[PDB]
Order: C-alpha cells, then structure tokens, then sequence
C-alpha cells in the first residue's frame, strides 16, 4: 500500500509539473520499457487522441493493452484479445 | 542613448523570457496605450501573421503605423498612409 501510494503520488506530481510548464503532450514510459523503435513520438502524435498508447509486445501474451474490466478491475480475457 | 539601451535591454529580456516558457504570442503593451475594445487580442491572434499591431486612435495624424523610412529612419509620408 505505502509503495502503491507512493507511485501514485509520484505520477500526479509529474502531471502537476508537466502542466505548469504549459507543455504539450507528456509521455511517462517507466523504467522497465524500452521504447525501440525510432518513430514511437512521431507515429503516436499524429492521431489527435486524448490519451493514445502504444502497443508494447513481448516474449508472451501479456502487455500494456488490457481489454476489459470484469467486475473489479480484474482482467477478463476479451473475445478480440 | 542610455536610455535608449536600456528599453532596448528591457525589450530583449521580456522576448527572452518570453520562450523561456514555451509560450505562443508575445503581446508588449506601453503604459500610455489603453485598449478600448476588450476582444484586441482575440482579433489579433485570429490574424495568423508573425508580428502584428493594431490601428491606436489619436487625436492627430500620429499613430502607431509608419508608412516607410526614407534613409535611415526618417518619417516618410506615403499617400497610402
């Protein structure tokens, strides 16, 4: 819980300044993901979107696009997973 | 001349700090000039130039828009002004 809150404090005051510098668009990639591909800021950008993220493969099934929510925000395996 | 380099030096440091913080459009108003319509700014940002100034009344034929320098500054009196 304290590691948790502490995150999540973390990301609101990393919204915080990225909205005092009247900066456009803010990309938060954690340390853990590697941003491979050169045109991940030029590709994603040219969408319009509110929040547009990028489809990160791995070695297995699981990655950053989850597909719904079941009851508590569980996952629950989607017929278009 | 003093005087001139130190509006001079004014001006550069308000431009500096003027894309210092990310900004778009710079409006440097003098403290004689009073804005009679509200909706200046609106108009002028609806331009889409560079560098605009708007039409300040005044009592005489001075106003804030020269018609062309002859030399090296002097006032030169097109018939389009």
């Amino acid at each position: 819980d304290s590691r948790y809150e502490h995150v999540m404090k973390l990301r609101q005051a990393a919204l915080k300044s990225a909205r005092d510098m009247w900066a456009d668009y803010i990309l938060f990639v954690d340390a853990d993901n590697l941003i491979l591909n050169p045109d991940t800021l030029s590709l994603l950008i040219a969408e319009n979107k509110t929040v547009v993220a990028p489809m990160l493969d791995s070695r297995a099934a699981y990655s950053n696009f989850w597909c719904g929510m079941t009851s508590q925000g569980y996952y629950k395996r989607t017929p278009a997973y």
